[PDB]
């Protein structure tokens, strides 16, 4: 529980610089133990891609409630997808590619999209909306959060998403009108 | 000359759906004389993804001398990448990551990157220009391209990159202010 979101932290620290004996290792358990808990090295890359998702959504579930305008959250939900990818390097090449199990990064995507399609939907909602679709401005919005980690990878690491984010931001602002 | 660019069609065409000794055959032509133009597997990969870049680069120069108003060159110039990648599926998952010679790539990527900048610039140039760098402007479009071509081959090819430019376009435009 607390602990094979533990063997998925070595897994994706691992992966940044397998092996399941080494990281059964890792975790202060045995391969018995951890093939017990992911029996294929196929399911855990799945947990893997599933606890990066969760853990993204933990994120945003927190500033959906500490931001209540719709910008401000956006502009945080944003941020969290850049510095995410920023801060993970391995895990973004993953993620963008460079790296099947791939229905399972898709999912990941389609679901930070959803997020962001009901953060501007949770705006007509109390202004009974935006003159444009939420579900193109989502996928707008999330093209370039993908975009953005797709360099960082490509420029060897040279562009770093959330590099003049506050300079940015503002260009994104001018689509939610 | 128009022989090479013959090789490189028809090793696109091989991608989308090697074997160097096909390759020749295709182009009448034998491996042999087919080494005399690519003498490596990978110096041909390099000169497939350069013809796609001059080839992209062409039809951008088109663009530049048919529309003079900088917001239709660059509407365009998106539609270009956007239906470029969209017929394109194979080249796109090479430029996507789905596929080193990764600096090839990036090197086009930086290039395409360059033109938006400079059609950016040409605009200040009479105007004495935009309130945003066109280096952040330039790299924010192309971040929207490139987020797009790299759902397209997630989503397993169900979201087309030029699937509803109409009503994207506009976000982009606000951009330029």
């Amino acid at each position: 529980r607390n602990r094979r979101e533990e063997i998925l932290q070595s897994l994706a620290l691992m992966l940044e610089s397998i092996t399941t004996a080494k990281l059964a290792a890792s975790v202060g358990v045995s391969e018995a133990a951890l093939y017990r808990h992911f029996p294929s090295k196929t399911r855990m890359f799945d947990s893997l891609i599933e606890f990066i998702e969760d853990s993204l959504i933990t994120r945003i579930n927190l500033i959906l409630k500490d931001e209540k305008d719709t910008t401000a959250r956006l502009r945080l939900i944003v941020l969290l997808l850049l510095g995410f990818g920023e801060r993970n390097p391995g895990l973004t090449r993953i993620l963008t590619g460079h790296a099947r199990l791939q229905g399972r990064i898709n999912q990941l995507f389609e679901r930070i999209e959803a997020q962001l399609r009901q953060v501007l939907r949770e705006k007509r909602m109390r202004e009974g909306g935006y003159a444009t679709d939420e579900t193109l401005l989502a996928s707008q919005i999330l093209a370039f959060c993908e975009g953005m980690l797709s360099r960082f990878v490509r420029s060897e690491f040279k562009y770093r998403p959330t590099d003049d984010f506050d300079a940015r931001w503002p260009l994104i602002a001018a689509q939610l009108q």
